[PDB]
């Protein structure tokens, strides 16, 4: 999911 990086890292919300 968002664990890695996806664009939620970039924010950091779920970052899972």
């Amino acid at each position: 999911g968002c664990c890695s990086n996806p664009a939620c890292i970039l924010n950091n919300p779920n970052q899972c």
